[PDB]
Order: C-alpha cells, then sequence, then structure tokens
C-alpha cells in the first residue's frame, strides 16, 4: 500500500513536502501489532528494512551509523558505564553495539512491541543478534511507565525511538525526562534520539531548554544516515554529573580498539565532530536574541 | 562501465522524484506547489519549480542542483574551503556555477580581486536569474568576467593564472562528465599558480567511495597536498556531499584553515552554514570512509 510500482515512498506531517523512496526487491513481513503496522521488505540496493506507521526504522545498509552512535556517545561520556537501560530499540542493534564495552555488565531492554522483536530476529538477524547477549534482561512494556518503577539503577539510560507520534509520542516530553533522571544513578548519563537539526531545530532548542532546568550538562550531537529523512538525526545528551564532558570522550578509543570493536561508523575524531554543527544551528542553540 | 543514467525529469500526483543510476534503488521525492520552467536548452534538460517546502528548485537532466532552502551549505562550503585554505586568494577560477550561488559567496573575501566564471550553458544562466535571484545576484558583481564555454576546453587556454579554481559540477554525466578525468585535473594544475589551491565537487562518500579513492589516487600523483572534506546538504542523494581538495604547495594543510574567520566575520558574511569549527570538522569522516580513504590494504 507504502509500496507501489516496486518502490516504498516514506511520507510523513514531520517532514511535510518531502520523501525518500526505496525500490522493493521483495516483501517479507506486513501486518499490525497491538501497538503499530510493520512492515519489512527486502530492497534492492539497501538490504532488508523495516519500517512502522510508514516510518523507516533501519536498513542493514545504513544501520550502524545510528546504532554505533547512540550507544557510543554516552557510553564514551562515563568513566564507568556498568548497568545500562535501553527503551525501545526493537531491533537490537543498539544492545549489540552496547554489549561490545567490556565495562557493561548488565543490560536492561524495555521494548512495547513483542513482534518487533519476533520480526527482526528473522530479518535483521545482523542487528537481532543483540538479543543473545548473556549481558541482557530483556523486559515487554511501555518504557515511560517502566521508568517509574527504576530509581537510582542505571549509570546509562539510551532511549531508541521513533519520532514523537504513536507510542513514542511520550517520550520526548519533560515528564519523561524527569523520570530518567530519576532511574539514573546520581552521576548517570542519557542519550535519546534528539531529532533533525534541518527540519525540527525549534523541538531541539525546546527539547534543550527543559533539559537544562534538570540536568547540570546537556548537548546536541548529530550523525549521518543516508535513510533517516534529511539524511541525518540527532542526539539529546543530558548528565547528572556536574563533570561530564559530552564534546571531549571521556573514553577515547585507540584505533586497535576501533578495529576490534569492528566499528563502521564512530571513533573518537567523529565523536568530538558529532557536536560540531553548521553555523545555523550553532547560532540558534547558543547564541542570544 | 556504461554512461550513467537518470530518469527523464517529471512531475506526478503534484511530486517530482529524483532517479540516476549514480544512486541506485532509492529517490528523493519533493511536493510541488508550482511548475516554473520545463524545456531543454541546446545542453540539457532544465526544469524549475516552486517547491511546497523548499522554495524554488533547479534540475539539470533530472537531477537536483540546488534548492532555495538549503543551498547555501554546498554554497559555502564549496567556496571557503579553499578560500579559507590560502593564505591570499585574489584571482578565482569558477567551472561551472549556472546558478550564481558560488560566485556570491567567492565576492565576499576581500582578498579576491577578479573572479572568472566559464559555464557552459547560457540558458542555466538566465533561468537562475529569474527563477533563483538570490543565487543569481552573484553575477551582478564588478568582480566578475563571465565566460559561456566548456569548461574543460576554457582550463586548455590558462596557465599559472589562478590561486584558486573551483569546479562546480553536477555528477559526472552529460556535459559534466570530462571534470570529473585525470586530464581535467592536469590541465587544472597548469591553470593554478606555483602555490594555488582548487576545490571540485567530489561526490557522496555513502554512494561513490569507488570513485572518490580513485580520484584520490590519481591526484595523489599530480599535487603534493590531497584531501576530502564533506557538508551535510538534506536535497543531495544520501543527504550530503564532498569536496575534492588539491593543493600544488606542500605546506597546504587542508583541515587546518590557514585563513580562521572570527565570529565577527562569520557574521559580517551572513554565513549560515561554513564557520572554521565547521571547516575543521568536515574532514573527519565516518570510520569506513576514513579506513577506506586513508588505510593501506
Ligand atoms: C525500531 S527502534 C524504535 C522502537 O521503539 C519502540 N517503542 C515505541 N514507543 C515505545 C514506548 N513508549 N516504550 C517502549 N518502546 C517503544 C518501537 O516498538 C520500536 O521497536
Ligand atoms: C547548476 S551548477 C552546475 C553547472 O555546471 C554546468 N556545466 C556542466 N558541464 C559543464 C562544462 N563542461 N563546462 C562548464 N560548465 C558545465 C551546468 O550547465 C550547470 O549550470
Ligand atoms: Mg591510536
Ligand atoms: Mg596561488
Ligand atoms: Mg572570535
Amino acid at each position: 500500500a507504502a509500496i507501489r510500482e516496486g518502490w516504498f515512498r516514506e511520507t510523513c506531517s514531520l517532514w511535510p513536502g518531502q520523501a525518500l523512496s526505496l525500490q522493493v526487491e521483495q516483501l517479507l513481513h506486513h501486518r499490525r501489532s497491538r501497538y503499530q503496522d510493520i512492515l519489512v521488505f527486502r530492497s534492492k540496493t539497501y538490504g532488508n528494512v523495516l519500517v512502522l506507521d510508514g516510518v523507516i526504522q533501519c536498513t542493514e545498509r545504513d544501520e550502524f551509523s545510528y546504532q554505533e552512535m547512540i550507544a557510543n556517545l554516552p557510553l564514551c561520556s562515563h568513566p564507568n558505564p556498568r548497568k545500562v537501560l535501553i527503551i525501545g530499540g526493537g531491533d537490537g542493534g543498539v544492545l549489540r553495539e552496547v554489549v561490545k564495552h567490556p565495562s557493561v555488565e548488565s543490560v536492561v531492554q524495555c521494548e512495547i512491541d513483542e513482534d518487533v522483536i519476533q520480526v527482526s530476529k528473522k530479518f535483521l538477524p545482523g542487528m537481532a543478534i543483540g538479543y543473545s547477549s548473556s549481558k541482557l534482561t530483556l523486559h515487554v512494556g511501555d518504557g515511560f511507565e517502566f521508568m517509574k518503577q527504576n530509581q537510582d539503577a542505571f549509570d546509562v539510560i539510551i532511549t531508541d525511538s521513533s519520532d514523537p507520534m504513536g507510542p513514542a509520542e511520550s517520550l520526548f516530553k519533560e515528564s519523561y525526562y524527569q523520570l530518567m533522571k530519576t532511574a539514573l544513578k546520581e552521576d548517570g548519563v542519557l542519550c535519546c534520539q534528539g531529532e533533525c537539526q534541518w527540519l525540527h531545530l525549534d523541538l531541539i532548542k525546546e527539547m534543550r531548554q527543559f533539559c537544562q532546568s534538570l540536568f547540570p550538562v546537556v548537548a546536541y550531537a548529530y550523525c549521518t544516515i543516508p535513510t533517516y529523512p534529511s539524511g541525518q538525526i540527532g542526539f539529546m545528551l543530558c548528565s547528572k554529573n556536574p563533570s561530564t564532558n559530552f564534546q571531549e570522550p571521556v573514553q577515547p578509543l585507540t584505533q586497535q580498539q576501533v578495529a576490534q570493536m569492528q566499528l563502521k561508523y564512530y571513533n573518537s575524531d567523529v565523536h568530538r565532530a558529532a557536536f560540531v554543527l553548521p553555523e545555523f544551528a550553532r547560532k540558534a542553540l547558543n547564541d542570544v536574541s
């Protein structure tokens, strides 16, 4: 239905007047779960593609960008992250990146939709390999609700959500950020999908402003990824540790570590550069008017 | 091995969809508010439309060249990366740049005394003046000498003549094909003065890493210093594009601008993308591209 004449087209009122389309090789899955519409297809040139409510979540070809950054930005900004919470991350990709750190002993994942877990294991095996980690404790539920049952529990919280629509709506609210503050340990750090500086600079400054009322350290970084709207996405980074410097990794990686972790996107120079914004965005977020 | 092909420019159900064999299996579509121009010149097919959300859009042989909303990224970077990597650029050559936007950025440098542009297609110049006035304003500078012709042939005519050469081209296709060839890079080397620098549209690291590496290899046999930088721009394929940078000066360090700009200079030049930090970060590539371009195998 979103597939016509051998192409899938992604449209959304959050990025009006533009669309990415990916040519379809083979439909793999299309079924509605309790929470959302779940579409999976083998594309011609991007490998397998997961689509939720018409919005591309990942492709095999470029997923490593978002997966490595959302994991390593917060992890390399904590001097010893031992207990990690992931909210969302149904494809298993973030889990896969997180567990590569020896410091990490325990990762709890809270995913709302078990059908996403199932189709990922089947059609996104290079990402859902994450689910086979001995470091994982898996919960099926609303992350916003699960956050309330945890206080002072986590070194790092990662919110790997789709856009501020449907089941992910509340994950972008100031109330949810308060819940994360409470679920973090006294020196804990968070990283949430924070949207696109070429599309949502208003949301970005607004989130930044409310986060600054909750946390001593707030930062915005971004990464490039062909199949997200406008070809990139950002991350909201917050710490309860007043000493956190997100822009200079507290855990730099050697070239050998980058090689051993099989990283395709992230390294310490990339981490530094991710905070260097286009002048329009730097000005909007930092300068006074 | 075959020649590259793009889908012929067409508007269908109120959307323009860009397709090309240089980025197979993916497409950007922009919703159309108003069709403004669609005619073939003596060189190429020219589509101009007013989009719903990106202002006016220039399309050449089915390939998006610019949109009013995001043009400043490519325009500012292709201009300032070489200019701020030269201690005193006085004489500038632009090949292509029919929309006039690169001219607009180059002339903001007081050091720049003369800009020569060689653009092949007189019709692009006219549609840009009408439909892209914020870019085509570049044409109304007294610093400009304009030629209409093929930039490859034009390059043969100049020796030891320019501090900076910018090739602001579309893709290695149609009239632009020769602009990506080693023989063209040799011609530019000759057209540059002894310590001159060049910057060319150098394609996308998420799409064209093969071409990027190949160009890099042949440029390293010609110039002491060769680099690759990229900028983000939502309406080029995969949301970004890069730049080939070469210098005949062995002392040139492209990542560290030899001409840093103060915040005041950035304000004075009305820059919306480029600044000296952005300059530095634009050479920091994702691990896969850093590896492909720098590690020996
Ligand atoms: C594919 S990565 C994004 C994941 O976030 C999940 N998700 C969306 N909303 C919520 C929520 N409120 N709590 C937990 N997970 C969510 C989706 O089901 C998806 O698998
Ligand atoms: C819109 S910016 C790119 C410009 O490059 C121009 N162009 C393409 N091939 C050549 C060439 N061989 N010499 C000069 N300009 C060219 C196109 O006509 C376009 O206006
Ligand atoms: Mg090292
Ligand atoms: Mg010179
Ligand atoms: Mg200053």
